[PDB]
C-alpha cells in the first residue's frame, strides 16, 4: 500500500521545494509539490541520504476553497508503468475527496 | 463508467491533434494526446459540434516497447475534483497494464 512522506526537492539555481513523496515499504515512486523545475529529491534512508532524480513534471490543477491551484507531479527516473499507474490512481483517489 | 472516444484537438497556428476524450454518458472530462499546445477540442454532439476549452496539459511519460513516450493530459475547463480524480484513476488503471 502506497504511503506519503514530506520530502525536500531542489532544482536549478538552488531553488528548493517541499512536497509529498509517494512510496512503498522504502522505494520512492513520485513527488508532488507546488513548483516546477525540481530535478531531484533528497530521500531519507537508513542511511543516509539518497539523491533521487525526477522526470519533468506533470502540471495539473485542482480546485480549492481559494480557487484553482497548480500542482506538479514528478515521477522518479526509470519508474515502470505498474508504479506510474499506481501513483496516478493514488492521486486520483486523494483529489476526488477534496 | 468512464468511456473513451477518439477526438480531434487544435491549438495555436492551427496545429491539430488526435487523441482520446474521456467522457461519461455525453459529458467530456479530459483529453489525452501526443502533443502540447492544444487549446480546445471539437466534441461530437447531437448536435452538432461543441468546442470544449482545455486547461494547459499535464505531460507524463509512459514506458513503451520503443522507449519512453510523452503523453499530454488536458482536463476540460472548470472540471471539478470528483471528475479530475476519476480521470486520473482511469489513466492510472490503463497505464499499469501496458
Amino acid at each position: 500500500k502506497m504511503k506519503v512522506k514530506a520530502t525536500k526537492g531542489e532544482g536549478d539555481g538552488g531553488i528548493t521545494s517541499e512536497g509529498n513523496a509517494l512510496y512503498n515499504n522504502a522505494f520512492m515512486y513520485a513527488y508532488v509539490t507546488t513548483k516546477p523545475g525540481m530535478k531531484y529529491v533528497k530521500w531519507e534512508h537508513d542511511s543516509g541520504v539518497v539523491t533521487v532524480e525526477l522526470e519533468p513534471p506533470c502540471r495539473f490543477v485542482i480546485d480549492t476553497p481559494t480557487g484553482p491551484q497548480i500542482k506538479y507531479l514528478y515521477f522518479v527516473k526509470n519508474l515502470n508503468n505498474l508504479r506510474r499507474g499506481a501513483v496516478l490512481g493514488y492521486i486520483g483517489a486523494t483529489v476526488r475527496l477534496q
